[PDB]
DNA sequence: TATCTGCAACGTTGCAGA
DNA sequence: TATCTGCAACGTTGCAGA
């Protein structure tokens, strides 16, 4: 019963070569013959099978979401899921989920991918600054786009947060608080964006004149239990931060839970700037300042960009890079 | 030049049909065959075209998970995901993900995949008392599995958690905390699990004899935005319940807000207990009383159920519920 | 017997004609 | 010329035959 080019063929009573060729844009074709075909296709609900289409011409018609399993808690993953769905609703394209089990493991689906060819384009996170997966997809010709950018010299395709603006914009506000020493909890040094903070909290101490308390024993996805002790402590100790900027909203809630272990207010005695997958973080403590990186955004994107690639448009438009804009419930 | 049955039959040099069916381990094949084309096959390597096999039989060895676009904030539906695919990862399943977007949308997926043959397994959420989705594909023999139970008289793989139990078990603490006023938030009767809540609630209630203040003002599904206010507004109020039961961390981190701006110390005045996806709540609160439902846990055996369903075993064979847990 | 083998076909499209 | 169309093949397996 589902119809197939052949199903339209025989009630077209027209040569199912005819059919194929009506329902894609040809000149070949005549204008009666191809409104007929593309009115039948409507009327009967003709998709074409993938299988079918898949084995003749490449076209896999999938777009591949590649996860390391170990992410942050508040993450909020799956709306990046969502924001590539909603965009990939309108046309033809599935979206495949391929998670690696590990840092280690970052390679191995990417070489699955374009051994198997089992995608069309490839959407990856966790960028390094000199990236090999960017450049084995790039040297092997694979569409894809990264959340997050590359250090290495090649133009891809990318959308990323400003997180130099945001570290910038993090601890001005920061020094519109009043504070006076000011702590980052920075990302890893193998990811790109670890620079990125660091250069808008250089910069940002550097012009609002504000001296920085400086950490190096602490990053982001340094273990939640770790940094609960580490942020009980400090406080503990003679000299204390006056201003703190978290990079990951998760790594922030672990350090809020020491300093009431330890009993300091916020507000009053330390603030703290962070950004946030999803606006949730005032609902607890509202002197927290946050930020919202609007991640299905990311995900709406990510999607745009790798279609516009896949049929052929350059790297260098298809970059974007989202801005900071201040939660509805901050300060 | 990726290999194929055709580019192995050339070297070695034989007939496709004898590399196939070499592969798949066959009585017809030879011994001393099998082992050159296994091990011919595995140097070069080669991997089966998902297309040449998926048009020539039905099987598409792919498995849709259709999403609720809307979930609770605190759903981390993202560990469910990864909990799935750990038990594909061994397996010649992909992982194809279906999103609705509007209620009414609820089963435009679900003939998608039917319409277009496009999965060999579904599985969904958010399940009803008679649930369309459910008997459509029961009815068109498509295998399938639920987060949750359905009370429309189909016996269906499924993977639940037993909210009946948890329910009873927290107005046993709440008796230990001393609270003579118990307050429930359950989920919108759309829902089918609404009444495993209230009923092992109300049961609970019963055998503690301890009572329940009514607030039947506000559910889950309320905006967070909303019961905000609710929250602020009763501990604002001539009566205030001593106790709280949450079902979703997602509203028991909004009415807490409405307690703190009212001004209430958890804790000492009013002890919670809530459901939690994944151990977040006492980074959040530490005396809150949290109850663990391992998501990515529901996710595997979600995902073990399906399999063991498409290749064929019986319903209830499939069907599990996970007792709660009191967390670290 | 053991052990191998071609044909035919799933739905689509490129190419060479009609 | 201007539209139309059959043949073949993409890779795989069930099947009869040897």
């Amino acid at each position: 019963e589902r119809p197939t080019l052949k199903t339209i063929a025989y009630m077209t009573g027209l040569g199912i070569t005819t059919v194929s060729r009506a329902l894609k844009d040809a000149p070949d074709i005549g204008a009666e013959t191809k409104e007929r075909v593309r009115l039948i296709a409507q009327q009967i609900g003709y998709q074409p099978n993938r299988a079918g289409v898949r084995l003749r011409t490449g076209k896999t018609n999938v777009i591949a979401l590649v996860l390391s399993v170990d992410e942050e808690l508040m993450g909020f993953t799956s709306q990046m899921v969502f924001g590539i769905t909603e965009v990939l609703a309108t046309t033809q394209y599935h979206l495949v989920v391929t998670p690696h089990t590990h840092a280690k493991d970052s390679m191995v689906p990417i070489r699955y991918i374009l051994e198997t060819g089992s995608a069309d384009g490839v959407i990856i996170s966790k960028i390094e600054p000199n990236d090999p997966r960017v450049r084995f997809m790039t040297e092997r010709k694979m569409p894809f786009v990264t959340h997050g950018r590359s250090d290495m010299g090649i133009e891809h395709a990318y959308h990323d947060f400003d997180n130099e603006a945001y570290a910038y914009e993090a601890v001005e506000r920061l020094a519109q608080c009043g504070r006076k020493r000011i702590a980052i909890i920075v990302p890893p040094s193998r990811f790109a964006f670890h620079d990125h903070a660091r250069k808008g909290f250089t910069r940002g101490i550097r012009d609002f004149g504000v001296s920085e308390f400086p950490l190096d024993a602490i990053t982001i996805e340094t273990p939640l239990d770790k940094i609960r002790d580490f942020g009980k402590r400090l406080m503990q100790s003679d000299d204390r931060p006056d201003g703190i900027v978290s990079i990951s909203g998760s790594s922030t809630i672990a350090l809020v839970a020491g300093f009431e272990a330890a009993g300091v207010r916020i507000g009053k005695d330390i603030d703290i700037v962070s950004k946030q997958s999803a606006e949730f973080l005032n609902w607890i403590q509202p002197q927290i300042h946050t930020v919202n990186e609007d991640i299905k955004l990311a995900g709406r994107e990510l999607a745009k960009a790798l279609l516009a690639r896949i049929n052929g448009a350059p790297p260098e438009t298809l970059q974007s890079v989202s801005r900071p804009v201040w939660s509805s419930m901050a300060p």
